This record gives structure tokens, sequence and C-alpha cells, in this order.
């Protein structure tokens, strides 16, 4: 099972620079959650954007590079390798970046997406989606504090 995970603006932005283009806590706190006791399926750029393995998870990281650069990781050169290590029902969770979402697309049963309701600078998009394909299933404002200033929620969607 494929479910992915992401944050996005209004404008369907996901990153600038290889870096988020905002610091959203509350919301990381979510992703940890929610990724917890699962392999997790991420591009290279996006390996590099975090800087270090996530603990408790297995780090799966798509990249043509040899397996010796990403020891923390397993490496897969293909999306033909995560489709195969993730079918069946145990759930993988694809954590980006925008080449993966927008590739594995077709393959997602779930989107977790955090919106966040404002608009940021940046150059790495979640692909466009029919939402009319989709069941909102539950849906959750996140907490407006000093350190989550933004309006922004959680959502999840299943496939119909
Ligand atoms: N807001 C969010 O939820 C969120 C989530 C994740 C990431 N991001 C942001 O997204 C950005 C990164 O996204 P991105 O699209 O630039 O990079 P990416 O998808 O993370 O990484 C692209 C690299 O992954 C490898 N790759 C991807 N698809 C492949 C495939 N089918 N087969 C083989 N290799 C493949 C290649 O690595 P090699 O070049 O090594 O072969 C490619 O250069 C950052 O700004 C990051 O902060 C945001
Ligand atoms: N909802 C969501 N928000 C994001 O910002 C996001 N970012 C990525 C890629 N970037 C990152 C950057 C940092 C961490 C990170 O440090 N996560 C810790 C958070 C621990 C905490 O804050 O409590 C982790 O253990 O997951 C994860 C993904 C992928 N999916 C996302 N999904």
């Amino acid at each position: 099972m494929i479910s992915f995970i992401f944050a996005m603006d209004a404008n369907r932005l996901i990153g600038k620079d290889n870096d988020l283009p905002w610091h959203l806590p509350n919301d990381l706190a979510y992703f940890k959650k929610i990724t917890s006791g699962h392999s997790i399926i991420m591009g290279r750029k996006t390996f590099e954007s975090i800087g270090r393995p996530l603990p408790n998870r297995k780090n799966i990281v798509v990249t043509s590079a040899p397996d010796s650069e990403f020891q923390g990781c397993t490496v897969v050169s293909s999306l033909k390798d995560v489709l195969d290590i993730c079918s069946g029902p145990e759930e993988c969770f694809v954590i980006g970046g925008a080449q993966l979402y927008t590739d594995l697309f077709p393959y997602a049963d779930r989107l977790y997406m955090t919106k966040i309701h404002h608009e940021f600078e940046g150059d790495r998009h979640f692909p466009e989606f029919d939402e009319s394909n989709w069941k909102l299933v539950s849906s959750e404002q996140g907490t407006k504090d000093e350190k989550n200033p933004y309006d922004y929620e959680f959502l999840m969607y299943e496939k119909k």
C-alpha cells in the first residue's frame, strides 16, 4: 500500500532551494506520528534536505547513487523496486519530493495532506490532481499558536 504524506501551501508549493518554505513544528510532529512504524520512501534530494536518516523508520532512498553513499538508508534505483517492496497490505509512506509525488501519484491509496492557507515563494510543487476523485476521510484544524502561526489543517483523503 502506498500513502503520501506532504505539506503544501495554497499554490501547491512544497519546496524552495532544496528546503521547506516555512517552519511548522506541529506539522513535523504530525509527520513523525503518522510515519512511525513504516518504511518511508524519498528521492535523493529530499533525503539530503532532511540531512540524516529519520529514526524508527526504514529510510528508502530512490537514487542512481551507489549504496555506499547512503549507508544509513536502503537505496533503490527505480520506482519499480519501490512498488515491489511496498506491494500488499503493509503501508509505505512516500515522503517526496516533487518528482516522487508526481510519478507515484497513480499508485497512491491515501493522501495525508497538510494544507497551509498561505502563499510562499518557491520552486517545487505537489502535482495537480482532481479532488473529485477522492473522499475527504478526515480533517482537523492545526493548532494556531506562537510556534505554528499559520492557518493549516491536517487532511486525509482515500482514493475512490
Ligand atoms: N513540503 C513537503 O511536504 C515536502 C516533502 C518532501 C520534500 N519537500 C521538498 O521538495 C524538494 C525536493 O523535491 P525534488 O522533486 O527536487 O527532489 P526529490 O524528488 O526528492 O529527489 C530527486 C532525485 O531523486 C532521485 N529520483 C527521483 N525519482 C527517481 C526515479 N524515478 N528514479 C531514479 N531516481 C529518482 C534522483 O536522484 P539521483 O540524482 O541521485 O539519481 C533525483 O535527482 C525540497 O525542496 C524539499 O524540501 C517538501
Ligand atoms: N506533513 C509533512 N510536512 C513536511 O514538512 C514534510 N516534509 C517532508 C520532507 N522534509 C522533512 C524535514 C524534516 C523532517 C523531520 O525532521 N522529521 C522528524 C520530526 C520530529 C519532530 O519534529 O517531532 C521526524 O522524526 O519525523 C521530516 C521531513 C516530507 N513530508 C512532509 N510531510
